[PDB]
């Protein structure tokens, strides 16, 4: 179906998913001079102490670390959000080279990669109902730059060999996603969409200002993954990012002065 190549990449997606040309698409460029500080924005509450990771899956577009979301364990609250959003999975988008890979950009600057921690609003009961609602998801986005290693990422990098190709999964219990956060939780926020088909307009985006640093060796391991299934021709999983989309009639708000 859809993917990231010239024949099936982002510029094609609108033919099967016409919302691609919609009014609240993601990602976007964050213009730091135009985003306005909103003193009414609350601190984010990231409550991940009770997180229960279960499995890691190569789905042919990225790899997802999945959590048990059958109760209010790992949740995101506060900031621009009303109510409680449960962590369901995280994944990354990254580049073939260090100068590209993020989906959001900051003053047109691309980072090497971007982590998305995906949460759904518990008022809608299940994830499939939530993605049908304009306030159904909250995705916490964190930029990755290349520098020092991120110790809390190494457990993820070391299992990637076992899920090299599409449809492979592995047990992945006891992973603590607090080890992927930066020091500061200052953020930008705007209403947007899923960045992969079906491109549903159901996301409150919360993008942290402070990137995390990962090492060149860590990001090199992401780039050894494959988009293809086992035995099929090898296509390295790189450049699985959607470019910035028109901001249209939206305002990006900053939590910080
Ligand atoms: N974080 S993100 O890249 O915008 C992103 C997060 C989640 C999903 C997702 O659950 N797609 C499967 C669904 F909902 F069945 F359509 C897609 C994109
Ligand atoms: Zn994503």
């Amino acid at each position: 179906h859809w993917g990231y190549g010239k024949h099936n990449g982002p510029e094609h997606w609108h033919k099967d998913f016409p919302i691609a040309k919609g009014e609240r698409q993601s990602p976007v460029d964050i213009d730091t001079h135009t985003a306005k500080y909103d003193p009414s924005l609350k601190p984010l509450s990231v409550s991940y102490d009770q997180a229960t990771s279960l499995r890691i899956l190569n789905n042919g577009h990225a790899f997802n670390v999945e959590f048990d979301d059958s109760q209010d364990k790992a949740v995101l609250k506060g900031g621009p959000l009303d109510g409680t959003y449960r962590l369901i999975q995280f994944h990354f988008h990254w580049g073939s080279l260090d100068g590209q890979g993020s989906e959001h950009t900051v003053d047109k600057k691309k980072y090497a990669a971007e982590l998305h921690l995906v949460h759904w609003n518990t008022k809608y009961g299940d994830f499939g109902k939530a993605v049908q609602q304009p306030d159904g998801l909250a995705v916490l986005g964190i930029f990755l730059k290349v520098g020092s290693a991120k110790p809390g990422l190494q457990k993820v990098v070391d299992v990637l060999d076992s899920i090299k190709t599409k449809g492979k999964s592995a047990d992945f219990t006891n992973f603590d996603p607090r080890g992927l956060l930066p020091e500061s939780l200052d953020y930008w926020t705007y209403p947007g969409s899923l960045t992969t088909p079906p491109l549903l307009e159901c996301v409150t985006w919360i993008v942290l200002k402070e990137p995390i640093s990962v090492s060149s060796e860590q990001v090199l391991k992401f780039r050894k993954l494959n988009f293809n299934g086992e035995g099929e021709p090898e296509e390295l999983m790189v450049d699985n990012w959607r470019p910035a989309q028109p901001l249209k009639n939206r305002q990006i708000k900053a939590s910080f002065k």
